[PDB]
């Protein structure tokens, strides 16, 4: 049934407007939870606002709405209407009660504006406050600037500036996150035409003890940019601050002098700017709003102390681990990449935010729809199953809110299933949350006996598939396919056919008691043995090169030790990267070894999430690379999982190599330094760890007394 | 230096106090970062407040004063003054603008009460708000009951009602987390004397639909208790409520019609009580402000939903998963014990939200001062090094304040070192963070050789700390003290020494080339080898029994995987609790297995973190059984850290058991089912959790080149 309808007004005083929040200003009854979040967004072409707006806000604005998959043209469905007002182009030739006019004119504004979010993005202006005079109904306001008079707490949104407005930012631009400290311990640099005054001097004093590299400006070279009474302006232009930037460990952001001014696009593009290449905002003043701060831990990003703590700031900073302020680093640059870098960032923001401020959930995450190649095949005891999906909608949009938005990959995504459902208690699948679980023993444990017959675990029972990229070798094709066969907890095999002629007619397929599906390609790619392909309905995934040998033991053993550890890459092939010395860069090494850190995907589980990720979140770049030596994806996903968890693979059993006994250049094997060394460029840091140790079984190389077994034969 | 001075008042009107926040109305300059937070409470029976005070809410908050670490008796030099007003005995005699006059009379009142929080507690009235009428100056105020028109976001406090003044909860009241779901999915019960109308017709059309179990009463029995207007007052007394509760998946709190009431007493009592009873809340209206709001993140233990959502309530709590509902329960018990159950819980929550506020870290947690019993003994290339201390003072009060808060143990203690400190990103030990690094092959890798080397891994080199409880057994000490002779990377052997008598004086002890501190105990008990001995300087302890024989290959290979899993139980003899079919419940299972669940400290590797939470944090009731037992103090740590962690120990080698060769009741055996089913009641749920590997070397059993060689010799 749907929600609660909100009674309309039916000309409302300032001091009513200063009171809407969600609770008496929004029509949940447009938004029912499972109807999806229909945004609808006004062409600003058709309205007074498009000819006043700055032409690359307006630009890059249309072009993300255009592309995104909430946004309808179906007004009468829609629960959310967006309109774009600025920034406007300077001197601003349009007046306030006629802007205010123009809204409550536009076509969908019904009395009031509810369920209407105003969006100004600021790009090149400091000095514009459009709203202020401005009477918004009903409607939320999305904007970089606001006094205390106007903003609502948990119904307006500051957002980033638009920086990137019909560009993309180049992440090769961006100084490396190691190391930790930088030339300048700190830097500032601004001019300003109550603290202020103590401020100065105690930074003055800073600077002048010599006792850490510093350099603070509180006049402009040339003449500062305008700037809202009381803020300290911005000095030059965008690509001189930058160059200080990038030599800064921290970066200072002295809040404006008047307290009212709650935030301002001169200090969220200080912000934005300190992100960007990796310089840790000290921000000087708690009554600052920053921007998405009702989702967004900033203090994980970013130290912001009270102006009267000037004078413990130097005291602070040396104070800091590097490992501490390396993960502040990091998190920086996750908080920009994702929210702030570009037009897509903003606006996907913009509506995510909201989307989550009334608990719906994100959008599915696409999928590639495969087609299958159908075709004939030649000549425990329960038929396959898939795992279950979207089982817990609510939960990650609005229980695990800090996590979906203060963790990688951030909020915007619906996925099936992730690795990080929490487990339930040991005793619950005894006391009522049984279904699927297998115990051994039935809880009483055991041996070999008992362990064999029986997954146990923390989680109850599923199935895996087998993912296998083929392409011209489809004699060693039909006989490692034949090798699955009688393979316990296989729900299918996929096979990835990516050689661009198709399968000989005259084809028989083995028959091997599960289906096997064979799935196009549009292109020819290492990449798409981590497509997410609809035709996977299981979490875990067994990725295996059309000519890996594992024996059904190891395979068994590595799927147990993979539904204990959903997280991680679970495999057997282990390798690490070695510390070039003289060339303080990476290289691949494959040599027999005590320590690991990578485990290779021609012989590994991992998780379905990790598909979608790899396939639509991951940059790009990564995955060009991929196409470009025909190289590295393993390396790749590596990279990826060892980022999402900061936890080095698991390798399983002794084996090494993993190719047929009888089965088989150098300049392969020097195109993978250069992936590891790119995409360390790429991330920004390198993410992949170092583990002492593999897994075996517990009785592995055990003696036993007669009245006990082995967990494996072998392992 | 000290912060900048707050300027004082030289009668203040109310719209400037109602803009009190902690960056206009805090004075920094009597709380410097590195002072500690010194706390003066005022004595409440000097004041007119004391008589009219309600006497279980004074008694129990003397008594928590008294008793706590902040407080001191020098005005002079406190950062925070502490004056507790009510809640006031009913009929509330006392006047609003003479509870007024006697605030500003207070001694360090100054002019305007700055620095000072008002803490008003509710216990028996619901009808109370006593400071409405009153000008509080610059001061904060603490309690259950707030209009918009007083509250002060991130200055004030909501606090929980003071339920046991001068009385201890019984966690054995405490229905088990366990199943799930209870009779009825939820109930309500309530009487009030806009949205109220669809929300009473909605939810009795849920009960008459007959698809769910459950009670909603807005009516009650008796005469309601007294409510504020538009309340729905609570019915029956505690005792009546609660048996409901305990019988409720969820429980229902509506919150007042009038939207201007953010939190009351009423509302704060439903919250206290569900969350007591494990029945996790689902609070109508977004509007309200829960307890501690600005610290916890409520939509982790508690439904928040909009009123006009209660058309989808049903539906919403249909669609949870049992494990994501057990996550809920189980973050409520948490919240509740640690922020509401008691007179400490609010005072301690009340002094660290403001502490926290300003920056300043908690007290560090005491330690045991170790009697050091001197002796006389008998006849890598470096001395023993410490590990340092007290690297993440800010960093763990500030930038991890989601977790401080939201994740066990809480915000209240500062330790020296903690498991969870982030590894560095594996090039920065190359590039400006290597001190203490000890990579292997200087960063090229390689096998045996190299790796016997040095410790590599993630993280500086250190070394590990051997505790020894002995008791009546000096033979045996002195020779498997011998036994760590030339062992790597120990810094120091602690030697419990828990026999009543003290070491004959005519005693040799073994030269084993590291310091032997024999220290005395108070008293005769387990618990004494997780005590936080003072002697103990590193993070790494290794636990062992008197008559364990590890030898010094084992133990280097569990340190170097400790070094990997510093937040585990990291160690050699693997145990598992079985379920016991027809009793329902646990039993302690030795046998050998392929599936584990607990390591035995006897011979076991753990962080020095976990000493200081099981001897001051974790319920004393444990340690209790343990010394009744005389046992099973193992077990109990493992709980522990399979309660904080929420993952399985790690179990290294192929060894069962750990003792001589040569070395050898069913009682014993006996009381190890009972304490785990016993503990399984204090926690409310099993922590425990099973792992179906065990941890070796990498080149364990691993046929290798000629020009390699195995990490180890035989693991
Ligand atoms: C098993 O374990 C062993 C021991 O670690 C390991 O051997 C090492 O292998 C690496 C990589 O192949 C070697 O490093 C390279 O050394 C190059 C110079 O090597 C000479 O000198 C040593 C003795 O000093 C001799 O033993 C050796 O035989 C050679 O005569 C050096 O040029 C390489 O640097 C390339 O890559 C880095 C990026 O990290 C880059 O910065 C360099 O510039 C260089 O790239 C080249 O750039 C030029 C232009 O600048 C370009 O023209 C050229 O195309 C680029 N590409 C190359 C390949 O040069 C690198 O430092 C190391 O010497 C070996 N050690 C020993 C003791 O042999 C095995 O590789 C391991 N086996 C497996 C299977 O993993
Ligand atoms: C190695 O692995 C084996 C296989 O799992 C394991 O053997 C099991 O050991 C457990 C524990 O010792 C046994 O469970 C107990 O069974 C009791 C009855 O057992 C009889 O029946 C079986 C066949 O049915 C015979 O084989 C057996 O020899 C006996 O004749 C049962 O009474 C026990 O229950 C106690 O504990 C629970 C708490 O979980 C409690 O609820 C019970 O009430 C009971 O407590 C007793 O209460 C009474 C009053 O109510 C009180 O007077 C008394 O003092 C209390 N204490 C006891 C001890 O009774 C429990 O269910 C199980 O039968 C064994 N299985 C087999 C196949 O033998 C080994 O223990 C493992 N070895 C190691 C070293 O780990
Ligand atoms: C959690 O979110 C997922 C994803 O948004 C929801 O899945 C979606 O559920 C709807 C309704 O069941 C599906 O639409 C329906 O499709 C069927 C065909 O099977 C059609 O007959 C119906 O008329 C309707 O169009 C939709 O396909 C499905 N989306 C995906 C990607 O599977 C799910 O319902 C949510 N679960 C809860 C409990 O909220
Ligand atoms: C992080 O917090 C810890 C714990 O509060 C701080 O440790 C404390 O540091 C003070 C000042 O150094 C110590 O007091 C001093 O003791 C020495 C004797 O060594 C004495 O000569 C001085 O006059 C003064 O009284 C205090 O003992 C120490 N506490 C503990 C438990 O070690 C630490 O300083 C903080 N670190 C940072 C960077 O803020």
């Amino acid at each position: 049934s749907l929600p609660i309808r909100l009674l309309p007004e039916k000309l409302p005083p300032p001091k009513a407007t200063r009171g809407c929040r969600l609770h008496n200003c929004f029509d949940y009854s447009r938004c029912p939870l499972t109807s999806g979040f229909p945004v609808y967004v006004y062409d600003s072409d058709q309205f007074v606002f498009g000819s006043y707006l700055d032409p690359l806000v307006k630009q890059a604005f249309q072009a993300t709405a255009r592309a995104n998959v909430y946004v309808t043209e179906n007004a009468d469905i829609a629960c959310l209407y967006v309109i774009l007002v600025g920034e406007m182009q300077e001197p601003v030739v349009l007046r306030p009660a006629e802007l205010e006019k123009q809204l409550y004119s536009l076509p969908h504004w019904r009395t009031d504006g509810h369920n209407h979010v105003i969006i100004n993005l600021s790009r090149k202006s400091d000095t514009q406050n459009l709203l202020y005079n401005v009477s918004t109904g009903r409607a939320m306001v999305a904007q970089s600037t606001f006094y205390t008079v106007q903003y609502r707490p948990g119904f307006d949104l500051v957002v980033s500036p638009l920086v990137h407005a019909m560009s993309e930012p180049n992440f090769m631009e961006i100084p490396p996150q190691v190391p930790v400290k930088r030339k300048y311990l700190f830097t500032f640099q601004g001019e300003k035409i109550d603290y202020d005054d103590r401020i100065i001097a105690t930074l003055k004093a800073v600077q002048d003890s010599k006792l850490d590299q510093v350099l603070v400006e509180f006049t402009c070279k040339n003449q500062p940019k305008p700037s809202l009474p009381t803020e300290w302006a911005l000095c030059g232009e965008r690509e001189d601050r930058l160059e200080l930037l990038k030599l800064s460990t921290f970066a200072l952001i002295i809040t404006p002098g008047d307290p009212r001014l709650v935030i301002s696009s001169g200090c969220a593009t200080r912000l934005f700017e300190a992100l960007e290449v990796g310089a840790v905002p000290v921000v000087l003043g708690e009554q600052v709003q920053l921007p998405y701060q009702d989702m967004l831990q900033w203090n994980e990003a970013a130290l912001v102390v009270p102006k009267p703590r000037v004078t413990e700031v130097h005291f602070l900073l040396r104070s800091l681990s590097d490992s501490d302020l390396l993960a502040m680093r990091r998190q920086g640059r996750f908080l920009w990449e994702t929210y702030f870098s570009t037009a897509d960032s903003i606006f996907n923001t913009v509506l995510a935010m909201i989307r989550t401020r009334i608990q719906i959930p994100a959008a599915p995450i696409r999928e590639e729809a495969a087609a299958e190649i159908p075709h004939r095949s030649g000549k425990e005891t329960e038929p396959p199953y898939a795992s279950p999906r979207y089982l817990r909608n609510f939960t990650l949009t609005v229980t695990d809110f800090y996590r979906s938005w203060n963790c990688a990959p951030g909020p915007f995504h619906l996925f099936p299933h992730t690795p990080f459902d929490p487990v339930l208690p040991s005793e619950a699948k005894f006391l009522g949350s049984g279904t699927g679980f297998r115990p051994i023993g039935g809880g009483a444990g055991g041996s070999g006996k008992e362990f064999q017959a029986a997954l146990g675990g923390n989680v109850p029972r599923e199935q895996f598939t087998v993912v296998m990229l083929t392409y011209e070798r489809e004699e060693v094709l039909m006989n490692s396919l034949e090798r699955l066969n009688g393979l316990p907890y296989l729900n299918k095999v996929v096979v990835v056919w990516n050689s661009p002629k198709l399968p000989s007619e005259d084809l028989l397929w083995p028959d091997i008691g599960v289906p096997i599906m064979v799935v196009r390609t549009e292109k020819n790619s290492l990449n798409n043995r981590f497509l997410p392909w609809n035709e996977i309905e299981t979490e875990a995934i067994l990725s295996i090169d059309d000519d890996a040998h594992l024996r059904h033991d190891e395979i068994m053993f590595g799927f147990r030790v993979w539904r204990e550890a959903r997280d991680r890459i679970v495999g057997f092939p282990g390798r690490y990267h070695a510390w070039d010395i003289p060339h303080q860069s990476w290289l691949y090494n494959s040599n027999y070894s005590c320590e690991l850190s990578m485990v290779l995907t021609g012989a590994a589980f991992f998780h379905k999430y990790y598909a979608y990720l790899y396939s639509y979140v991951m940059p790009q770049a990564i995955r060009d690379m991929v196409d470009e030596y025909i190289n590295c994806e393993d390396i790749a996903m590596n990279f990826l999982v060892s980022h999402i968890t900061r936890k080095p693979p698991i390798k399983v059993t002794s084996r090494w190599t993993f190719r047929c006994p009888g089965c088989p250049d150098d300049s392969h094997f020097h195109e993978r330094h250069k992936c590891i060394n790119f995409f360390v460029k790429v991330y920004g840091y390198m993410p992949l760890l170092y583990t002492q140790f593999r897994v075996d079984s517990v009785l592995f190389k055990t003696r036993l007394p007669h009245d006990k077994t082995k967990c494996f034969k072998f392992i």
